[PDB]
């Protein structure tokens, strides 16, 4: 289950079904959760803390010190939870202090090769990063969002629930929850229905975000203005209301 | 031949006469190398795999991965490379998928360079370059000769044509013909890669007879019906037309403007 | 103890006392590596290679591999790094070609991050920062605190001024003057670095020398020969304006716009 021909720092705590390939290692302050299989070829450095039944790919780089000249070996930290798979030579660094020294991945998370997720970002659930997706720093990626290959993001975005980014995207303002956003610089293009339906979204619901789509985008409204008229629907909508507070939530500006 | 003994080589592998395996390197079950091939250190190669002649593969490559884009996979589901590649550092290399073809293909004398990504049941030709960091999603159809510059990104389905040229950071949806260069984050198309029909020896007669090719699909706003029959003359007298032509035909889902 | 002893160290590497080599690294023949200098696990270095004092390179790095491009045929090459040095996870630096100065050089103080590309015969400075994917084709020169953010890509040929900021994604075919910012794919001109500038503690007279540099080459309608004339005058008074000037005139594939 441990491959002797890897280092397993005697500091590490694992679970009792814990798979470790060759030429790993598993540094001091790693806990790693039951069902979870670190292939070979795998850096885990700490203070990190992995769920379970999570899948790490070779050539990964996980819980590594950022580069970022503010950090100063401050004992940050970096937890992960369960179901996720990284792929091959995915980075993950941990927080610094200026910002909670925390960076956070939730559960079934998918992160392909050569995805980047830098310092403090925090990721939830259900989550897509496409092949060398990267998060400069303090970026929130909300629960269902899809980034696509080669997308980045600057430091201290939000990417809201059930948001898409297409290939080579630069994102530099908040993307809100289930908006559509494309190119070098990011601009909004519509709201992923097609996302919506791959949950079952009451059609109503659907049609109700539709509106939404257009009291903030299409409507020549402020944010304020659109915020105001938004407020019966997203009381009457559950869905309607991430959709609200994405947009309440972005004070930094919204991905227009 | 020299297999480094810090190598995990699997007992169902089939290794041919002078394969090099370096140091830390895993050659999985199924996986068959051909004779001349080197694998470098910190490889790990994975199958059910075809390996040919007088390949070169460096380090911290996946070669014959599962793609993630399945949570469930399929197997048996096959890659096969043929002779005298170069892949270089950190290449991912999928293999196909069950729904589809089953198997991700690589002809002879291909370049794969740092970092580049063969997604699922993805199909390379002959002579092409794949620069640093070219991402092909999957369904990926590149033809002989073609050339896609640094951090290419190509969406799924897409024919890239014999001897064309994309631009480095080009973002491609559509089918890029024959000859053609594209540029851009969405690709399009811009001229036609004279440099390379020149460097590959193709008479001043057939460049020409390309030029105008050309300028019958791209600016005469003729339907895509309408350019086929304009070039039917051109596509009998010279073969190199006729791939043009071809491409163009071939492509259902449209060609990049 | 200082080597592990999981590490590969050809008899002709030549290592500093101090020097930490970690597990499944190799040292190939003719590595010079200097004191102070950490080599992390998972290392590929090759040769002819001098590496300098107090220098970091993380895991999956391969330094000093021969370039793929065609034009290198095996020829005696070399890298040379200074000292001071970051090199991060993944990171590929090719060595020279003869038809250059057979030399790829990097500086002192420098931050490369992770999967940056440096191309043979590169010339990087010091205190320069490479963000993550940033590729670098070849014969590429990036002077003194130049920053180039992730995923930025450089044609072969290009300069990079020194106190440049090139914006996410950007892809750079034609030179960029020192003090520039530049944004995109193709490369845009967007004003001067005046935020690096006065953080670097240039002097309130020299930032305006610079703004009127700008001017000068970019909004006066200027050919590049009018406009070097034009700053001769500045470019006395101010070391600044002469670094510009200076950048403008080397810009053999002309100037970012
Ligand atoms: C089946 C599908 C419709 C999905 N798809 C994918 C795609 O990148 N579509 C797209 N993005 N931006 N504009 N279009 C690729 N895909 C991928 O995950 C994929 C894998 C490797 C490389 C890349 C690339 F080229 F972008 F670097 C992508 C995926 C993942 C989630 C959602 C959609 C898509 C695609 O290309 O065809
Ligand atoms: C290709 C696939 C069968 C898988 N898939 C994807 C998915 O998120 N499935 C899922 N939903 N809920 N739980 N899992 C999203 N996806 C996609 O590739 C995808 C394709 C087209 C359009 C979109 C959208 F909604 F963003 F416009 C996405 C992908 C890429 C890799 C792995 C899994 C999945 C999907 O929707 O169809
Ligand atoms: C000598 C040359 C004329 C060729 N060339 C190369 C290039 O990227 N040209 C180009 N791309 N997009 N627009 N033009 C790079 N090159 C390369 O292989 C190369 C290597 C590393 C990184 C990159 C980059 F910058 F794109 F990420 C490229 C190569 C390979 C085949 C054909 C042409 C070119 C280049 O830059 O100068
Ligand atoms: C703190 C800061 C203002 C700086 N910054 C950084 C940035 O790339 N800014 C930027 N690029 N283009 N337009 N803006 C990211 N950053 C980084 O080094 C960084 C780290 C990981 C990934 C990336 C990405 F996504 F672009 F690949 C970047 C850095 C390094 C030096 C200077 C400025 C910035 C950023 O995003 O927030």
């Amino acid at each position: 289950l441990i491959d002797p021909r890897a280092i397993i720092d005697p500091s590490a705590r694992l679970a009792a079904d814990v798979q470790v390939g060759p030429w790993s290692i598993v540094g001091a302050e790693v806990e790693i959760g039951e069902g979870t299989v670190i292939g070979p070829h795998v850096v885990l450095k700490g203070p990190t803390k992995i769920g379970k039944h999570n899948r790490i790919y070779q050539f990964s780089s996980v819980g590594e010190d950022t580069p970022d000249l503010k950090y100063k070996g401050e004992p940050t930290r970096l937890v992960i939870g369960d179901h996720n798979v990284i792929r091959e030579g995915v980075t993950i660094h941990r927080g610094t202090v200026q910002d909670r020294a925390e960076t956070t991945i939730g559960d079934h998370n998918l992160i392909m090769a050569y995805a980047h997720i830098g310092h403090d970002s925090v990721i939830g659930n259900h989550c897509i990063l496409v092949n060398n997706t990267a998060l400069a720093g303090h970026v929130h990626v909300d629960d269902w969002a899809i980034l696509s290959g080669y997308t980045l993001v600057h430091q201290y975005c939000r990417i809201g629930a059930h948001s898409f980014s297409g290939m080579g995207s630069a994102i530099g303002k908040d993307v809100p929850a289930y908006v559509t956003v494309f190119g070098n610089p990011a601009e909004a293009r519509s709201m992923n229905f097609e996302g919506m339906r791959r949950r079952g979204f009451s059609s109503e619901a659907i049609h109700a975000l539709r509106r939404a789509y257009k009291v903030v985008y299409r409507q020549g409204h402020t944010v304020e203005e659109a915020l105001a008229e938004l407020a019966e629907s997203a009381a009457q909508f559950p869905e309607v209301a991430v959709f609200r507070d994405s947009i309440q939530s972005a004070t930094r500006g919204i991905t227009r």
